[PDB]
């Protein structure tokens, strides 16, 4: 479904995806609109990190919801 993802310049960025598409699928489509590349990608959410694995509905997102679109802080 469609979520709201905030950056960190507290800026909203909406993306609009289903329940059945993963993280990375997400994530890969915040890539090809913002430019961002998922593995530079940090989203949070309950306080837990989003698993590429895990999609929006066995997180049992809700409609627009609440994201946190940050950066990562070291590297390798």
């Amino acid at each position: 479904m469609q979520i709201f993802v905030k950056t960190l310049t507290g800026k909203t960025i909406t993306l609009e995806v289903e329940p059945s598409d993963t993280i990375e699928n997400v994530k890969a489509k915040i890539q090809d609109k913002e430019g961002i590349p998922p593995d530079q990608q940090r989203l949070i959410f309950a306080g837990k990190q989003l698993e590429d694995g895990r999609t929006l509905s066995d997180y049992n997102i809700q409609k627009e919801s609440t994201l946190h679109l940050v950066l990562r802080l070291r590297g390798g």
